């Protein structure tokens, strides 16, 4: 409903995946009235910029593309958060691409005390489990959750406090998924709901699956991948993949999502507006929109 | 930039009561719509935006819509209080100049009340009216003669302390009433008319404005987008003619953001239901130029 405030932290960046743009989702959400929808919701918004590095992209072969721009951002997100997470307000972190999360999720884990159980929904068409070694691209916002879980190089999965673990990840529309990925999820029993099951048994019943999940759970976090929606909506983002969700069932998640007294974070990842403007940044801000309930 | 601090503090007023015309309480979103947030990133890594709340009763004598020109004003001195800092930068985005008074307010509540607070007023207005005098009762036009005690109780009782004529810089006002003009004339308030700045040019203002505050504490800048000229700015609701131009107005803000006393900027009377692209690309180059960007 409404907050004494809300921490926005806008995270410009580009360097977890090749192409250009993501880094300006903040300011392009921004131009399309981001700021009057979190004026909904708090008289307050601390809004926090996570600085953008400005070296080049290397784009040959590699089996992590600019480690050390994923490695410096997700640092100072992860402490960012740490100073900024609250249980009584929502922090919300505006990508960027996907390589964030593990500084998001890092966040929320160094704000808790040790023992405290943070539960995570990874809305996504893929389940970015991916490491090093087994990632096609070297795109390190393929391997973030993997980070998250220990699984990855030193460099990434050191940026967690301690590890999160699979049993706390709950996927929602996940498709496009790879051999390591695949291995991951059945090996480790990960709860998920693909794109095709969740048209299947309906959005109402991904929900009762996280709150019956996370009952015994401190927090719960939500990192939303826009191009877990369908590109029919969703455009401007730069891996797109046939069969999501719809834009309907989208918005009816996140109403549900909003809805959790557990739910105290979110990530809005993926927005390439250099990609496609409009159309897909409108799509993102109903999203969040419906997110607070408006 | 240019400069760097550590935070800014932003408060959108979201104020039309002060006049007639709808739109200039939508002056922050639009502002936010053409990349002002974009912007302050330049200058700091945080941005603390605080929303005034918007009053939501019908628009309505000697002075209009005193309620709500009343609660936003004791809303807005009361945050600025608490935010104001004299190591980074508090922007006022309005709204109608109405709001002047609430920020004057704030900036004097926040220092110690001994503090000699300046106050530079860029406008084509010098908003010195009183109910009594005023033409249209709009509330507006009485702000600054409100900060210096002169209007009704329940707007001048917003000031902890008064602040003088003396304290005042007019720098492009043209359009004066009568009862304005007794008050420039009476209480010798500097002031550069749109006319006067094309004379000596914008170098010997800004000359004139340090050398006034040399023995102040603080400056505050009130910016009222119709003190530039309206070929440049068309969304406002009382442009006037031959007006401060817009290389005037940035070479003015360029060498204000450099005042080592300034650390609260007002801009007002944005309405961009009137004029928006223009008007609105226009006042965020005046914005950059504070900063030096
Ligand atoms: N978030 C996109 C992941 C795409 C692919 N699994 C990769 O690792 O490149
Ligand atoms: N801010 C515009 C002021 C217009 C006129 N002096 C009045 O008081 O109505
Ligand atoms: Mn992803
Ligand atoms: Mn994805
Ligand atoms: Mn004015
Ligand atoms: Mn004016």
């Amino acid at each position: 409903m409404q907050f004494e405030k809300v921490t926005y932290i806008a995270v410009p960046q580009k360097y977890g995946q090749k192409k250009v743009g993501v880094e300006e989702g903040p300011k392009f959400l921004e131009k399309l009235g981001f700021m009057n929808v979190l004026e909904q919701v708090a008289k307050s918004v601390n809004k926090k910029t996570i600085t953008e590095p400005k070296t080049p992209q290397e784009l040959g072969v590699t089996n992590a593309r600019n480690l050390n721009e994923v490695e410096s951002v997700n640092i100072e997100l992860r402490d960012t958060i740490a100073k900024e997470y609250d249980v009584n307000n929502l922090l919300i972190n505006i990508g960027g691409d996907h390589s964030i999360g593990l500084g998001t999720i890092a966040g929320v884990v160094k704000a808790m005390k040790p023992n405290a159980r943070v539960g995570v929904v990874w809305f996504d068409a893929h389940p970015d489990m991916n490491t090093p070694e087994n990632s096609p691209s070297g795109n390190i916002h393929g391997m973030p959750l993997a980070c998250a879980v220990g699984l990855g190089p030193q460099r990434l999965t050191s940026i967690m406090p301690h590890y999160i673990t699979p049993k706390d990840i709950m996927y929602v529309g996940i498709r496009s998924i790879d051999v390591g990925e695949q291995f991951e999820i059945q090996d480790k029993h990960i709860d998920h709901f693909t794109a095709e099951d969740v048209k299947r048994v309906g959005m109402k019943e991904v929900i009762e699956a996280i709150n019956k999940k996370f009952v015994d759970y401190d927090v719960i976090h939500l990192s939303f991948d826009i191009d877990g929606i369908d590109p029919e909506f969703i455009l401007g983002t730069g891996t797109p993949v046939p069969k999501g969700i719809s834009l309907e069932d989208s918005l009816y998640f996140m109403s549900e999502m909003g809805k959790m007294k557990k739910l105290h974070s979110v990530d809005i990842v993926e927005y390439n507006p250099k990609i496609e403007e409009e159309i897909t940044g409108k799509n993102v801000l109903k999203c969040i929109s419906s997110l607070f309930g408006i």
